[PDB]
């Protein structure tokens, strides 16, 4: 599946915010525009111990930004379930999507 991370215009957005995807599929976040951005999952509070390490494989480091340099991440999630993903920068300014593995 794609998502495109930011516009051109500097919108904090993913588009779309809600994917749906088979176990295993690969998602690929695309930097567009000059803003920076990035993807951490959250974890779902009482998780299993694989979900949680799944989902923290999913996510970049909070230290780490997308660039025109480093323009895309990708995360793939084997366990079936609906997942909220967001930006450390823009958190705040609600910049999150959700992510459904069928
Ligand atoms: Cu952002």
């Amino acid at each position: 599946a794609k998502v495109e991370v930011g516009d051109e215009v500097g919108n904090f957005k993913f588009y779309p915010d809600s994917i749906t995807v088979s176990a295993g599929e690969a998602v690929e976040f695309t930097l567009v525009g000059e803003t920076g951005h990035n993807i951490v999952f959250d974890i779902p509070a009482g998780a299993p111990g694989t979900v949680a390490s799944e989902l923290k494989a999913a996510s970049m480091d909070e230290n780490d930004l997308l660039s025109e340099d480093e323009p895309s991440f990708k995360a793939k999630v084997s366990t079936p379930g609906t997942y909220t993903f967001y930006c450390t920068p823009h958190k705040s300014a609600n910049m999150k999507g959700t992510l459904t593995v069928k």
